[PDB]
RNA sequence: GGUCACGCACAGGGCAAACCAUUCGAAAGAGUGGGACGCAAAGCCUCCGGCCUAAACCAUUGCACUCCGGUAGGUAGCGGGGUUACCGAUGG
């Protein structure tokens, strides 16, 4: 269940990607040290953002200290991730 | 000479990237002036593919790590295709 990766839903779709990533870092590196934050405003990706932590247990902290936070008019929805990939596990 | 091509020239020359100033645009970018990296159509046209933008409207609650909604705008100096044209190697 745990991952390296929270998985951000629920987001304001009308910010732009320069600001979302800039926002949601100065937000969740209250937790660890970020790897990266992967945004796109793709239609399947849209209103979605996916933080990389350093530690799984800064991504739980972040998880169970932000859920519903009020971000950009709309609260926050998080989970983990599925799977992680990227640079986490060999791949 | 005309036509279809071709660019190893000749001659008249033409256009003008980056950058800068300024104007319009939400942005990509375009216009004008300066300026030349180049260009045988770097004249012109978004019909076809790519790539860039995303303010508005419509749609989307979507789990990605190749990248991708509609819509609209841009690039003709990203290809293709359409169309117009100067010179003419005893030129093919
Ligand atoms: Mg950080
Ligand atoms: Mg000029
Ligand atoms: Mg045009």
């Amino acid at each position: 269940r745990p991952n390296h990766t929270i998985y951000i839903n629920n987001l304001n779709e009308k910010i732009k990607k320069d600001e979302l990533k800039k926002s949601l870092h100065a937000i969740f590196s209250r937790f660890g040290q970020i790897l990266d934050i992967l945004v796109s405003r793709s239609l399947k990706m849209r209103g979605q953002a996916f933080v990389i932590f350093k530690e799984v247990s800064s991504a739980t902290n972040a998880l169970r200290s932000m859920q519903g936070f009020p971000f950009y008019d709309k609260p926050m929805r998080i989970q983990y991730a599925k799977t992680d990939s990227d640079i986490i596990a060999k791949m």
